This record gives C-alpha cells, structure tokens and sequence, in this order.
C-alpha cells in the first residue's frame, strides 16, 4: 500500500495547486485544465523510485523507532512528490537542449513544476518545525545538481578531464545527490531522525550506489539495442564522458587511442561503430562485471556499519539499493 | 554611498559563492574564473534599480525607527543582489526562447543564477530570525513572476483577452510583484518592520507603479526608434497584450478592428506600419498622457495614507516612485 497512498497525495497536492491558481493567483478554467494536463504529462508515467524511497525510509523509522503516524507517512508522500516534481523539472529543462511558442511553454513549464515544489512544501509544512532545513537541503541539491550538469556538459571543453575521478565527480554531482542522497534525507526529516544516522556513511552510500547505476547505464546506452533500452543510445556521438570511454583510455594502445579520438564524438554510424568496435575489442564487459562486483561489495558492506546505529534504516537503504542492482 | 556598498557587498557576496564550489564543490580553476566571467556578464551593467531599493527602505527605517544598523544595512544589500541575480536569471531565460553547447551554457547559466540566490542567503541570513519568511516570500514572487509569464505569453491563444483587466492582470503577475513589490518587502523585512506597514497600500503602489511602467514601456516599444528606445520594438510582430493593442479596441470602429486583426501579429514592415499608422490615427498619444496622468494621481495619494502610519516608509516609497515617474 505505499504507492496506493503516493497516488492519493498526488491528487491531494494537484488540487491545492490548482485551487490556489484558481483563486488566489486569479488564473481562468482554460489554462487550470491545460496546467493541470501539464503537471499529469511530466510528473505521472515514471517508475516513481525517488519519490516511493522516501515513504519507505519514513515507514522503516516510525515503526522501528498515534497521530505522529499519519502525519509522518503524509508528509513523506508531499517530499516524495516534491522530488518527482523536481525531476520532472530536469526532464523538461532537458528536451529545450535538444515566436516560437512551444519554447515559451516548454521553459515556463520548467520553472512552474521547479516553483510547485516549494508551494506545495510551505503550504503542508508550514506548520512543521523542519519546513526551513528541509528547503535549505532542498535547495542545495538542486544547485548541487545544476553544478553537476556544468561538470558533464563541460567534460570535453576547456581528454584531460577523462579521468576515473573526475567522473566520480560527475556522477556525484549531477545524479548521485538529487537521485539516491536526497530521498533517504527527506525520509529522516519527516521521520525526525535526521540526527540518529551517521551522515558520512549514507553520504558514502549514495556516491557508490549512483555510481554502480552511472556504469550500469553508459553500457546499456552503447550496447543495449534501442527498442530494449527505451531510447537512442547517444553518448558516442556526443562525446560523453562515459565509464567506457575512461576505463577504455587506461588499458589502450597509443594507436588504440588514437584511432579513439579520431572516432569519438562523432555523428557518422560507421565511426560510432568503429567505436563499440575498440570498446568490444578491449574486453570492457568483463571489466565492466568485475567493476560492478566491487561496487556492489562496498555497498552490502557499508549498509553493516549503519545498521550498527541504525538499524531499520538500512532495511530501507537495503531495499533502495535493491532497485538498483 | 549606496551604490558604492552595493558594488562591495557584491565582492563579498562573488567570493563566497566561488570560494564554496572551489571547496566544498570540488571545482576547478578554469570553471571557476568562467563563472567569475558569467556572473559579472549578467548581473553586472544594468541600472541596479531593484537592488538599491531595499537599501533606501532599510536606510530610512532604520534612521527613523548600534550594531544593529551595521547588519540591517548588510543584510538589505544582500537582498539587493538577490533580486538583481534573479533578475539576471529571468534574462537569460529570455534569450533562449530566441550538440548545441552554447543553449547548454545558457540553460545552465539560469540555474546557477537561480540557485546563487539561494545560497547566498543561505549563508548570510543563517542566523537570522526572517531566513525562512525570506525564502518563502522570494519563492511565491518567483512563482507569481512565472505565472505572469504565462498570462503574457498565452496572451493570444486559448483577441478575447485584449481587455485592460486582463493587460494589468498580466502587468500584476509578470512585472508588479518582483520589480516593485519584492525590493520593498525585503527592505521592510532586514529592518524587521513588516507588521508596522498596511500590505494593501503598499501592494496596491506597487501595481499602480508597474502599471505606470509598463503602459510607458509600451508606448516606446512602438513610437520610439530603434536607437532612442536601446532595443528593436517587437511588441506589434509578437502580437503581445500591449495597452496600445487594448486601448485601440475599445475605441476603433468595426472596420479598424478588422484591419487591425488583418495587421496585427505580422512581421512585415509595412503591416506594422499600418499599425502605427492605426495607432497614430486614433490619438493614442494622447490619450496616454491622460491615463499616466491618473495613475500618477493615484500614486501622490496612496502614498500619503501610508505615511499615517509608515512616515519614513513612504520616502523610500516616494523615492522608487521617482525613478519611474
Ligand atoms: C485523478 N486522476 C488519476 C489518473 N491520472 C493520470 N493521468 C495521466 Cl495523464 C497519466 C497517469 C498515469 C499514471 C497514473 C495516473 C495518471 C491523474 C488524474
Ligand atoms: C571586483 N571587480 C569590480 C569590477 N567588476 C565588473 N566587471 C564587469 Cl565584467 C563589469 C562591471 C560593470 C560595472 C561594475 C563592475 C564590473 C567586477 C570585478
């Protein structure tokens, strides 16, 4: 019944929405409706894994810790929707990348769905002793996040920058803060245990756990077809800073290199395959399991220190991690 | 002095938000001076008209009411800064809506701004008793400033919304609320005298005076030349909810709608033409200098039932009225 109720705020947090449009913001039926398809089309589709790992960690905390219960689980549900929310925001800010009246609605749309997460948060928080630290921490992971997108758009400008480190960086920054850090805080904000948790640990846990799905990614979006990926893969012809592309420049040759660079970032379909050609030929999906394992061991391993002090939430971290691996 | 302390708080305010990423946000030399370069580029050249504001508020409340001056006076440049970085966010958004790595620059540059005002006052007002019904007034501008955003830009698809209820609806929304409203709430809340102002005089100044501006506004973008006015007028090819547009409708005939309609919305210079020979025709220039002349009437006196009960308030109100008038 988690999702059951995650369904049920999101009609409780759209209908505050609208309303105070309606009413206090003076806007008319037709653009309520369209804004209301709006909010339906970016935020509803998704898995909802950011948002449901907040009710887990909340449910986890409560139970292992009256009317606390209700309020808790309910606020749990507003910060998972202002996550889905705040993604939604990243999508939308992604498709303007790749009068025209489509742009003006589709960049207004990125800044109402950023603007609904601190609405809907000082309206069913405003009363809680945590509304301000929870849009502070809030806040710094958006721009956390926004420091990664300049990380990763930047990470062929200035193959200085391809680097197994730096693209730790990059991975900590543009996804691994915002994707697994901010929805197991949010869970302890609204459960009140924020102070009961060593933060180094879970910090530490969430870098791997992005880390393990950053990898598992760039190698579903160079050798996974499209149709079983969901997309086009395009990290090749945009030149990404990808685990193939730094983990094969530490065991090439110089001509390997070579013929790397010479075919790197490049739109030609050969030359793309001339590059899936030298990542083939270097044996990276054996690395690539043997990259994952380790990973994957530091995380069953770290979940044990935090359970030393906190013991249910790293059921929830175990089970966030699940959805990973 | 208060520009000369406005331009040095900026030097504390850049030092500690590059200072941060440097530190604390792992980034490296050459973004940093790149971000140097963005943020002088965007926040710096403009009149500072919003930001000086709350200094004047903060100045003349506090002179007519130790240490405390020192931080009122501090804490009112910082808002300053904040409204003139928000400013230079709503700026770079515009100019996206007219492998792509400049438009990823330029949609990342939005973020960083948006967020810089954050941070800042994140850091500045950490101790501060208002950091939360700063960050919560500043949100519902920023959300009030977006919807407007939507009323203009919808202005013409759902000329049934070419009324002047809806052109001061979108005035209100669009430009009222962050221009006027926002730089002297701030002021009012560094000084820490909110509740000693009435809200409705002081909301209802500030949409008399953006609707005094943006009528103004306006009239320039259509009769004044290229070179006088700093920009291309586009209001007429954009087809925009001007009070020109809306002021012509109420008092052409049936036959000058209609050739208004045919010409209206149109990039050729001679239907433009066409219509500012339409404009021309119907004395609007005239007509103009008596509705200023009203809201100008208005504003004298609105001010003087708020100086009943805010007597140093007013000045500073009385003084962002100059500006404009
Ligand atoms: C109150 N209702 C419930 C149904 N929806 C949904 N609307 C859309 Cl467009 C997509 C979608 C996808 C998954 C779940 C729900 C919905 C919102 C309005
Ligand atoms: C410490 N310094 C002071 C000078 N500046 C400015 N830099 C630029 Cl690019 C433009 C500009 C315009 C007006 C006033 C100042 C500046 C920032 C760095």
């Amino acid at each position: 019944m988690p999702m059951q109720m995650f369904m049920q705020v999101y009609d409780e947090i759209q209908m505050f929405l609208l309303e105070e449009l309606e009413l206090k913001f003076d806007m008319d039926p037709n653009r309520v409706r369209y804004l209301r398809k709006m909010m339906d089309t970016t935020c509803l589709g998704g898995k909802y894994n950011r948002g449901l790992t907040v009710i887990d960690v909340a449910e986890s905390l409560l139970s292992l810790s009256g009317a606390r219960r209700k309020r808790v689980l309910h606020d749990a549900c507003v910060c998972g929707w202002m996550i889905e929310f705040l993604q939604a925001h990243y999508l939308v800010e992604d498709d303007i990348m790749d009068p025209d009246v489509t742009v003006q609605c589709a960049i207004n749309d990125g800044l109402l769905l950023k603007s609904w997460t601190h609405m809907m948060a000082m309206h069913f928080f405003a009363d809680r002793p945590f509304l301000q630290d929870l849009l502070c921490r809030f806040n710094r992971v958006d721009y956390t996040t926004a420091v990664g997108q300049l990380y990763d758009v930047t990470s062929m400008f200035d193959f200085a920058e391809f680097t197994l480190s730096n693209y730790k960086r990059i991975v900590k920054y543009k996804t691994a803060y915002y994707t697994y850090l901010l929805p197991l805080v949010m869970g302890l904000i609204v459960s009140e245990a924020l102070p009961t948790v060593d933060m180094g640990v879970t910090e530490e846990l969430a870098m791997l756990m992005g880390e393990y799905f950053q990898v598992q990614d760039d190698v579903m979006d160079c050798f996974t077809p499209p149709e079983r990926l969901g997309k086009v893969g395009t990290d090749i012809q945009d030149a990404k800073c990808s685990w193939l592309a730094v983990t094969f420049l530490a065991k090439a040759s110089s001509a390997q290199v070579a013929e790397f660079k010479a075919n790197y970032g490049s739109g030609d379909s050969e030359k793309v395959a001339t590059v899936r050609r030298l990542y083939e030929e270097a044996d990276l999906q054996g690395d690539y399991v043997a990259y994952e394992a380790a990973v994957a061991e530091q995380v069953k391993e770290l979940i044990e220190k935090l359970r030393l002090c906190s013991p249910g939430f790293a059921a929830s971290v175990e089970t966030l991690w699940g959805k990973t691996y």
